[PDB]
Formats: C-alpha cells, sequence, structure tokens
C-alpha cells in the first residue's frame, strides 16, 4: 500500500556552477569543470587538479558567524538544500513540519576540519581543538543543521555508503514518504574531499587520474587511455514529495521517482566484479520496484568514473540487463565533464537525469575520443543528443561492494 | 500488510566484556566498565578516563592480513556481527544470499586511523598514508567486510546519526525486513572514538565528565553532581529475521521488534529542548508504529548519558508520553556502567533491553545517589529490579536533536 514519489524541488553546488541552471549549462555544453586545485599546495602529490566549486558565497545563505563553524560539506549539502526547498515553493507549518524529513549523506563528511582539528592537537595539543569541531564535523549535521534552520520535525537521518551515499539517500528518503513515514523529504549528498587525506589518501590506493598537465582531458569514462578517476567537491539536494500532497498544493512537478534499487557485491572492498554482476542485480532490483521492462530505459546516467575496472564492468551489467535494446538506450557519464563528487555524485547525478527528462536530452560522455574494447553502446560521445527520453536510469558503485540504481520516469 | 520482525542473534563487545552473556553478567552486577585511559597519554586533556574494550583478540575472527588495514571501529563491528550470525544458526546458501544484507554504522568511524593517516602526512607527506586509509577507514566498511566475509547480497548501507546510529540503524533495517526488501539484516553499530580527536573533540565543547579521581562513579544519570558522559568503545549487532523466515528454520527467538520512532527536534546543533518535546514525539511515533497504548511500556532503557540538560529532558518526555504510567514502569541507563558507546549506544542498550525482556529484570542506574529535582521516577537506583517486563523502549538522542526510539516485546 505505498504512495508514488515525485521530485518538486532541485538544488546543487557543482565544479560547473553555483546552481541547478548554471550546472545543467555546462553539462549540456560539454564544458570541463576540473582545473589545478589552488586553495593548496599539491606539489608533494601525483595529483594537483580536481573539480572545486567556483565562486562560493556561504553568505548568500548563512551569516560569516555561523559558517565558521560548519566544514565546507555541511555549507555545501545546507546551500544544495536551501535552494530545493525554495525551488520546490512549499511552505513549512505547524500542521505539516513533522511530515517533512531530511536525509542529507556524506562519504567521509568534515575530513578538512578534521585535518585541521588533527594539525592544532599534534603542534599545539587538544586545548586548541574547535570546542565546534564534532557539531562541525560530523556527517548527520547538513541534515540536523537544516532541520534546525527550516523547523523540519520529519525523519532526521544521514547515510554513509561511499560514492553510492547520493543514490541511497534518495532512494531511501523515497522509501519513508512510499511506506507513509513522512509527506516530503529533503534528500541527497555533499562531499567535500579537496584536502591532503583525501586527495593524499585517494593518491596511495592509486585510484586518482594522474594527467596533471592536461586536467580538463583527465575524466575520460570508456577511454581506452583513462587512468583513474578525477576528485569534485559539490552537493545535490532534492524535494521528494508524495504526490497527492504534490497535486494538492500545485507543485511543479519534474518527473516521478519509480524505482529504487541497493544491493551488495559481496566480491570486493574497492575492485567491481568484471562482468558486474552486483550493478546488474541492482539495476534490476530498481525496473522490478518500478514494474518496468528492461525496453522502457531510453537514458542511463552512469557511475562512470573513468577508472579501467569501473568502466567495462557497468558496460558488461548494462548488456546483461537490456540485451539488445542496450544498443538503442543512451548512456553517458557527466563525470567526464564533473569529475567525481563521491558522497554527492549521486545527488547530482540524480538531478541531471531529471533534467534529460524535462529537456529530452542526453548529456555528453566528453573526452570519447577512442572508446575502450566492447564499449561499443551509445555512450553520447562528445556532444549532447536531444532524444526521446520517458524513464531514465542513475547509478552508483561504492567501496564495500555497495550498489544504488534510481530510476526516474516523466511525470504523465 | 507488513510483516513481523524478530531478533534470533545478538553479538557486542563493551567495557563490560567481549561478547553478550559477560556484558549482560557486568549490567545486572552493577559493574563499571569505566578506568583510566592506558592506551594514550592523556596529561594535557581535562578527561583522562573511559569505558574501554578489555582483551580484545581481532584474530578470532579474522587472519592477521585482514585485521591490519582495518581501523578499530570496523574490527570491534565485525565482532559484534560475526558474534550475531553464528549466535542465529543462519545458513548463508545460494537461496538465501540475495535476501540477507547489512546496516552497520558508526557517529564517525575510522578516527584512530585518520589521526595516523594524519601524523605521517604532516611529519613526513602524502607518500606515507596507506593506500588502505579510504576502505580501512570509512563507516560503510563494516556492512562492506561483513558482506565480502559472509557472501552477503542484501541490501547493504551504513547510517552516521551521531548517538542516534545504533537505534536507527536496528530500526530502518527492520522496516527493510517488514516491507520486503530483506528476510535477514545484521544491524547495530561501531565506535572507537577514545583518541586525541574524541577526547579533546568532546572536551573542547564541555560534554565530558572531567570526574577523574574517581572515573567509576563519573557516569551518573539523574544524580544532582552529574557533570558530562563517560567516552566509551564497542559495538552492537543483531540479527534480525522475518517471523515466518525464523519459525520455518526452527530459530531460537530472543523477542520481537515492534516498533521503531524517528523524530527531529529542529531546536539546537547540540542541546535538546527542556520539556524533551521531540523525544516525547518520537516515543509516540514509535509506540503508534506498534499499536500500543502508553500503559503497555514495562521498561525504558533511557538515553540517560549523565548530562545535565539531557536527563531532565528525557525524565519530562516520559512524563509527558505516559502521564500517571510514568510512575509504574521502570527506566535505567545502562550508561551508569557502560559509559557511552556513541554510535554503538543505541545497538548495545537495544541488547540490554532484548534481554531485560528474556530475564524479566530492569539494570540498574548505579551511582544514582541523590536524584536530582523532578527524577522521582522508578530509576532502578543502584541494584537490578526483578519485575514483569512484556515491552521495554529504548531511546537514543543525537547532534542535529536526531532522535530513534526502538519497541520490543517478549515473543508469544
Ligand atoms: C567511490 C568510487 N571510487 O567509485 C568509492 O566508494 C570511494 O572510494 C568513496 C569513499 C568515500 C568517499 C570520501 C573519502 C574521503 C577520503
Ligand atoms: C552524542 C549525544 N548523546 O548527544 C552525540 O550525538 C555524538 O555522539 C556526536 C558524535 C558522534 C560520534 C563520533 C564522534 C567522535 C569524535
Amino acid at each position: 500500500s505505498r504512495r508514488r514519489v515525485v521530485i518538486t524541488g532541485m538544488g546543487m553546488l557543482s565544479p560547473l556552477g553555483l546552481d541547478v541552471p548554471s550546472s545543467w549549462e555546462g553539462i549540456l555544453a560539454g564544458r570541463s569543470g576540473i582545473a589545478p586545485i589552488e586553495h593548496m599546495d599539491l606539489s608533494a602529490y601525483s595529483t594537483r587538479f580536481g573539480g572545486s566549486v567556483k565562486g562560493f558565497n556561504v553568505e548568500e545563505y548563512l551569516s560569516a558567524k555561523e559558517a565558521r563553524k560548519l566544514d565546507l560539506f555541511i555549507q555545501y549539502g545546507l546551500a544544495a538544500s536551501f535552494q530545493a526547498v525554495r525551488d520546490s515553493g512549499l511552505e513549512v507549518t505547524d500542521a505539516n513540519r513533522e511530515r517533512i524529513g531530511v536525509s542529507m549523506g556524506s562519504g567521509i563528511g568534515g575530513l578538512t576540519n578534521i585535518e585541521n582539528n588533527c594539525r592544532s592537537l599534534f603542534e599545539q595539543g587538544p586545548r586548541r581543538i574547535s570546542p565546534f569541531f564534532v557539531p562541525g564535523s560530523i556527517i548527520n549535521m547538513v541534515s540536523g543543521f537544516l532541520s534546525i534552520h527550516l523547523g523540519l520535525q520529519g525523519p532526521n537521518y544521514a547515510l554513509t555508503t561511499a560514492c553510492t551515499t547520493g543514490t541511497h539517500s534518495i532512494g531511501m528518503a523515497a522509501r519513508n514518504i512510499a511506506y507513509g513515514e513522512a509527506d516530503v523529504m529533503v534528500a541527497g549528498g555533499s562531499e567535500m574531499a579537496a584536502c591532503g587525506l583525501g586527495l593524499g589518501g585517494f593518491g596511495a590506493a592509486r585510484a586518482l587520474s594522474t594527467r596533471n598537465d592536461e586536467p580538463t582531458r583527465a575524466s575520460r569514462p570508456w577511454d581506452r587511455d583513462r587512468d583513474g578517476f578525477v576528485l569534485s567537491d559539490g552537493s545535490g539536494a532534492l524535494v521528494l514529495e508524495e504526490l497527492e500532497h504534490a497535486r494538492a498544493r500545485g507543485a511543479r512537478i519534474y518527473a516521478e521517482l519509480v524505482g529504487f534499487g541497493m544491493s551488495g557485491d559481496a566480491f570486493h572492498m574497492t575492485a567491481p566484479p568484471e562482468d558486474g554482476a552486483g550493478a546488474a542485480r541492482c539495476m534490476k532490483n530498481a525496473l522490478r520496484d518500478a514494474g518496468l521492462d528492461p525496453r522502457q530505459v531510453d537514458y542511463i546516467n552512469a557511475h562512470g568514473t573513468s577508472t579501467p575496472a569501473g568502466d567495462i564492468a557497468e558496460i558488461a551489467a548494462v548488456k546483461s540487463v537490456f540485451g539488445e535494446h542496450a544498443h538503442a538506450l543512451s548512456m553517458s557519464s557527466t563525470k567526464s565533464m564533473t569529475g567525481h563528487l563521491l558522497g554527492a555524485a549521486g545527488a547530482v547525478e540524480a538531478i541531471f537525469s531529471v533534467l534529460a527528462l524535462r529537456d529530452q536530452v542526453a548529456p555528453p560522455t566528453i573526452n570519447l575520443d577512442n572508446p575502450d574494447e566492447g564499449c561499443d553502446l551509445d555512450l553520447v560521445a562528445h556532444e549532447a543528443k536531444p532524444r526521446k527520453i520517458d524513464v531514465a536510469l542513475s547509478n552508483s558503485f561504492g567501496f564495500g561492494g555497495t550498489n544504488g540504481t534510481l530510476v526516474f520516469r516523466r511525470f504523465a
């Protein structure tokens, strides 16, 4: 006896822009948001570029006094959230506040703050750790601070499922509404992992592209010369709403959230199975959840992180799940332009999938100069493709073999 | 139309013991697991004691190679998880593995690992960061490594909701089963924040008891001389199972999980509202979820962290929710003995609630020498109280005003 769930608001900070429309313009233009990092000295690091959010002004949202306490991941998460609530036109009242909840997640949350409080502790000692370190750094405080600012009293929580965080946060918030725990959820992800620990940590695991000479050409999903993902920062937030609650208040409806899949590879801590069996199971769970034939999918927003193993695993999974229809649909990686927003990747890509439906256009896979062996699908190489899209699918795969799939369709 | 969920296995590392029965013996004996910390120099810190796990042997569960890369919070979570799966008697097969998932969470996850990789980064630079830093430190890797070790292909995720993490992880895993997403879930929490950042972080926010001269007397919920919570380490894990799946395989059933409630205070980043209005809403949501009259609750395992504001707010909430029945039920804080396991607090306290039902006994609130103004309920001061218990309730409250309540009842 589950209710239908629609998207009535979207908000975003990306390497391509400080909101959704500016980010989406970047996407359709094939623009890279990847550039040498400038906020820290990366001379000793094998990767010196990433997707920074450019020109972020927190004072558009919060007092400088408030924001001083908050790690950038919380600033970015609040900014995207505030945008999405505004965009929904939803009015929070005594009558609906217990029915509006929040699920904004992160991969690691306040790493910059943790790194800085660690410097203070080691160099100076524990009397120099900020009283605001914990409430300013832990992952659930986007959900926390958003609920305090807006008076949201519904379910209040955060997921942390590595690069799957954004996808799961949206899927499980949809489940909250579908099963009557809430009428409205603000859900998505924020990440700011562009510090020594983040760039050094992924560096030490050799996960990152080291194409320092051409940073805009580094993220090249399914291209034979790909050499790992590009670390990027940002936040995506959607207002999810029960269909009748939306219809009743005359809400502008972007799309319907019809399918959510989760699954575990149970294969390896960091590498995906070569045949993408976990991704394949996850996509099939989401399609069954949606009551859809695989042939109804027109657009896939791939995980497509630009790793050797991950990209081909995703091709195999799509070929397994869709058979001959795999050559009819369009699949692209917007990480070709945005790089990899980690715990935020699934939230910004949920928004790009919803906009692909609104505008009937497949975003491009830029830098796809030489598709690898077996990468023979319509990957929307170089340039945006206007086309029919009634159903869009977004994938995220994470450390621990954790998988998420979101299925959106045009709302009647 | 939603399915019933029972507890068929439990696992724990606590300051009181390296498994459930040893921990539960400590609880019923009124024993403190709180002592001066010995694994680090705390001379410059205002708090020098906490609840350590004593004598943990990871090699009972993992190979040296398996354990070396993993933060203690993952070691502790895997140990509790493995105990719970063994304790369930569940056999994982090709036939049931896609129906068995994992939701083990943490407040902050791999803080000790983060501290250690930061020392290397500051002293020597990023070439000295472990390749295993990320997969070895991030919160979702208890769920990840457990699924890889046991071949679990069901829903795979992690919550991070501060001190509410364990309660939410259990509640939402129960929802997964109730709503047919899985037949079995391993759920709970693990925390190891007994490092500089943890003791310094909470110290800087003045949240911790500084009664260094009597560490076993420091955790004193509802006592007039209380001066903040006691930082403690450990893990709790429950095997949650659909009732018919349990009956069908002849599983031993500890208790039924009947109610789960969440709510946001939307009041303050760290302080609860004086009248505990958020807690009150959360407890009422759980009882409504359970289809129970407040008068059916016999035992409450309080949040009861031993903070001035938190303890009295919880009394107010119980008085609001239960009225005259507030004087009939028994409410205790096992943190009087265990200290606060943070993201694990909710998991170990879910287990103590289930055991209060099994043994028909209310655990004591030790150190309750002088109950504060308004603390005039049956708080089970000093000594365990044998009594009728058909329904037990467990609360957790977190930073961000995030609330969780779990309602368990004796299984027919
Ligand atoms: C994502 C991927 N490579 O596809 C993977 O889940 C991952 O490594 C992210 C883990 C967490 C993110 C934040 C980390 C900071 C150090
Ligand atoms: C605890 C509480 N009872 O309010 C609080 O919610 C909390 O634990 C915040 C941080 C969680 C744990 C990890 C942090 C360690 C430094």
